[PDB]
């Protein structure tokens, strides 16, 4: 058995892979590993740890990330669908992708995206104006978040008072110079918790993400707003 499951439910090993929902077809260049056994096939995607912050933080022992199959998702800074396309492996026909990306140019990545992939919508608009797409988004299970943006909580955590379930999760990637370029890493990510924790977004691990990255954390949480 050359690739086992991971200890996170549609995440594999043998170097992560996620299940390829196109099998065939790569997304950004990534190897494809297939594996058949009489009539039986199935295919598998290298997931680039330099290349998505989420493996990285799965190579560097997160102990949840809540995106599952099943999951609907809002991924809030989709840049051109690399990391998306893995989420959307994991969370397979049955869960749902947003795809929340701002530029044009990578609007158009995404949408050849989700062409095959019947899991992802694109919606392709600023995160910090949520009312713009409310009516496109069903209450999703978890929140991920990559706008790096100095007020990148706000956003997020208006985008979790409008979408994000009671009782859902976020996981949210923080690149410190993007957040404070004069502030240290550590000031950085501090600020942000402290933030998050007065949104109701309660942090329950927090990691780096060396030798992958420098400076960039990864939060995950459970969503817990007031009545
Ligand atoms: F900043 C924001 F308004 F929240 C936002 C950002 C965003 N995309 C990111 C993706 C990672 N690089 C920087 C741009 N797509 C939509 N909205």
């Amino acid at each position: 058995v050359m690739v086992e499951p991971h200890r996170h439910e549609g995440v594999f090993i043998c170097a992560l892979v996620t299940k390829n929902l196109v099998p065939g077809e790569s997304v950004y260049g990534e190897k494809r590993v297939s594996i058949s056994e009489g009539d039986d096939k199935i295919e598998y995607r290298a997931w680039n740890p330099f290349r998505s912050k989420l493996a990285a933080a799965i190579l560097g022992g997160v102990d949840q990330i809540h995106i599952k199959p099943g999951a609907k998702v809002l991924y809030l800074g989709a840049a051109s669908g690399t990391t998306v396309s893995h989420v959307s492996d994991i969370v397979g026909p049955d869960g749902l992708v947003y795809a929340v990306e701002f530029s044009h140019r990578s609007g158009r990545d995404l949408i050849n995206l989700a062409k095959k992939r019947t899991n992802i919508i694109p919606v392709i608009e600023d995160a910090r104006h949520p009312h713009k797409y409310r009516m496109l988004i069903a209450m999703v299970d978890v929140i991920f978040a990559d706008v790096a943006q100095p007020d990148q909580t706000r956003i997020v955590a208006l985008n979790a008072h409008t979408f994000l379930r009671n009782g859902g999760h976020f996981v949210i990637s923080i690149k410190a110079n993007c957040i404070d370029s004069t502030a240290s890493a550590e000031a950085v990510f501090a600020s942000e918790v402290k933030k998050m924790q007065q949104e109701n977004m309660k942090p329950q691990e927090q990691l780096t993400l060396e030798p992958y990255e420098r400076d960039h954390a990864v939060v995950v949480g459970v969503y817990r707003p007031p009545p």
